């Protein structure tokens, strides 16, 4: 998934 890239995570709430 995105969150798990630490970026996708802290850039998007939405996606995590």
């Amino acid at each position: 998934g995105c969150c798990s890239d630490p970026r996708c995570n802290m850039n998007n709430p939405d996606y995590c």
